[PDB]
């Protein structure tokens, strides 16, 4: 979907019908293109939402790990994630977001315990 790859013009060159365009107006060409671009955007969006569902489960489990390590009363939530991460990273749930490093730092500060 990303960049549409000039889908309208590539489809419009096909909609010339090997240059037999003589019985189709200019209105038909644009409307078919707009439908194909919208369906390409929808197909991209549905796939991206499937990736998000995998991340939603891991955010709760990492929050459960951070709560087990840094509870309300037992260990205070660090003021800087670098101090936290140096002491956190033996446990496997911080390693389960080791490709999602921007998410793991944000959800740590935004944990808000109790």
């Amino acid at each position: 979907a990303d960049s549409d790859e000039i889908t309208k013009q590539n489809i419009e060159k096909v909609l010339e019908n090997d240059r037999k365009f003589d019985k189709v107006d200019k209105e038909d060409i644009s409307l078919i293109v707009d439908g194909l671009i919208k369906q390409r955007n929808e197909k991209i969006q549905q796939k991206l939402q499937n990736e998000r569902r995998i991340l939603e489960q891991k955010k709760h489990y990492f929050w459960l790990l951070l709560q087990r390590t840094y509870t309300k009363t037992g260990k205070p939530k660090p003021s800087t994630w670098d101090l936290a991460s140096k002491e956190l990273g033996e446990s496997l749930e911080y390693k389960a977001l080791g490709d999602e490093d921007n998410i793991r730092r944000q959800i740590f500060e935004d944990f808000k315990p109790e």
